[PDB]
């Protein structure tokens, strides 16, 4: 259909194993264009802020934990149905419900380190870009 | 066997080929650890100022054309004898003089456009690398 943005976020466990490059290789495979990415270790504050939803759920300090327990790598995925093709290439939050051959489901240890984030929705896209991207960090593709 | 520190350039041919995921699987396949990465559209300063020992040669404007011609991913490399060890895996400069399996080898369509650039020295990789990354935005691994 039309053509969408997407957030994805390799996690500090899939970094810590090396496995940056093949998580990349599924998302630009499935035919999603990486039109912005950089490395960056989360403050608590950015952490909270990019979770504020969820401030009062019982999980938020074990997310927040996790999430700034080693350096991550934040990405902008460009592409048709991006958002959902993403989200079937990642595989179910819960990667011992995630289909074999995901990325959850070779890359994740458990609910709390599931090796990949990626966002839920279009409206949740725009917002999560925003958060860790200026409008004019997004690089479109010439050439 | 000393760890040192190296500079990764994913070219425009590469980026806009979509080989950023394979590429960067080659480098974790080798031990060699993603410690920085970004990506950027290069401005014609940009360039002629990383470029800028090359500046009295001929090729010199069609290495900045090509090298602006399109997004790039500026990465740091770590791990024991990176710089050597990178240039391995990215193979001979020239992709027909380089070894099959190599970076070149395999994503390289000519000796202008061939994927890939990484640091040719130790003193050329700090160089490198502080010309696109403060020291403050190299993540070191905490897991």
């Amino acid at each position: 259909m039309a053509i969408e943005r997407t957030l994805s976020i390799v996690k500090p466990d899939a970094v810590s194993k090396n496995h940056i490059g093949e998580i990349f290789a599924r998302f630009e495979k499935a035919g999603l264009k990486i039109v912005a990415t950089k490395m960056k270790h989360l403050s608590q504050a950015d952490a909270e802020g990019f979770y504020a939803e969820h401030k009062e759920r019982g999980f938020f300090g074990d997310l927040v934990a996790f999430m700034t327990s080693g350096p991550v790598v934040v990405s902008v995925l460009e592409g048709e149905n991006a958002v959902l093709a993403h989200r079937e290439i990642l595989g179910a939050t819960n990667p011992k419900e995630a289909a074999p051959g995901t990325i959850r489901a070779d890359f994740a240890v458990s609910i709390d380190e599931n090796a990949a984030h990626g966002s839920d929705s279009v409206a949740s896209a725009e917002r999560e870009i925003a958060y860790f991207f200026a409008d004019n960090e997004i690089c479109p593709r010439t050439r």
